[PDB]
Formats: C-alpha cells, sequence, structure tokens
C-alpha cells in the first residue's frame, strides 16, 4: 500500500524520528520519497542484493531473503516482514541501520536527492 506523506510524517514524529542519530523528519520523508515513493511493497532486485519496503532495506546486510550470496542478517528478520502495511519492523531495522552509520549515508536516494538541500516541501502542509 501507499502511506500518504502526512500519515508517514505523523508515524515518524510519533516514533521519535526527530533528532534520531541527528536526523530530521524531513530527512526521512525525502529518503522515503526517493527510495520507495511511499510504497510499503517497494522492491528492487539489483542482482547481488534486493531492497525491500518503504525504507528499501538490503538483503546483503540487514534482512534475510534466503537468496542473497555472502549475506548477513543485521536486523535478524526475514525481508518479507518489510513488505507489509505494519511499519514496526521497518522502523526498528531502519533505526539500527542509521545508528550503525551514525546517519543516513546508507541510502543513496537520500544522499543524492535530500542531503544538504531545502527539504521544507517534504514536511509542510500537514
Ligand atoms: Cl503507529
Ligand atoms: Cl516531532
Ligand atoms: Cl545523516
Ligand atoms: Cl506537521
Amino acid at each position: 500500500e501507499i502511506i500518504p506523506r502526512c500519515e508517514l510524517v505523523k508515524i515518524l514524529r510519533e516514533h521519535g524520528f526527530e533528532g534520531f542519530e541527528g536526523t530530521t523528519i524531513a530527512d526521512w520523508i525525502c529518503l522515503v520519497q526517493h527510495e520507495s515513493d511511499y510504497n510499503t511493497e517497494a522492491y528492487n532486485n539489483n542482482g547481488p542484493s534486493r531492497d525491500y519496503g518503504i525504507f528499501q532495506i538490503n538483503s546483503k546486510y540487514w534482512c534475510n531473503d534466503g537468496k542473497t550470496s555472502g549475506a548477513v542478517d543485521g536486523c535478524h528478520i526475514s525481508c518479507s516482514e518489510l513488505m507489509t502495511n505494519d511499519l514496526e519492523d521497518d522502523i526498528k531495522c531502519a533505526k539500527k541501520i542509521a545508528r550503525d552509520a551514525h546517519g543516513l549515508t546508507p541510502w543513496y536516494g537520500w544522499k543524492n536527492h535530500c542531503e544538504g538541500r531545502d527539504l521544507s516541501s517534504y514536511v509542510k502542509g500537514c
């Protein structure tokens, strides 16, 4: 399903995302827009790894999909748990990734389309 922008804003605010590892709500909204386009079932199969769900979490380092060579399962979850309408597993796993990296550099979509920009538009009007 698609999680509307302002719904996602409220979900992340009510989960303590503002200030989390120095990040902002706008950072995460812009991240989602450029990674999954707000789709809980977003999916990219790059070949050596697959990315799952609203935060495009990676089967090489963070979730087990049973079909990625050279993998570790840093979030100790099946990737299929990141393809559901329930964002709890996504939130827990994304927080662990961002805590590991002390920020959002794991997400190229955020580096390329968000970092160092005016992100007002992502968080206004809710
Ligand atoms: Cl909730
Ligand atoms: Cl807040
Ligand atoms: Cl960051
Ligand atoms: Cl708001």
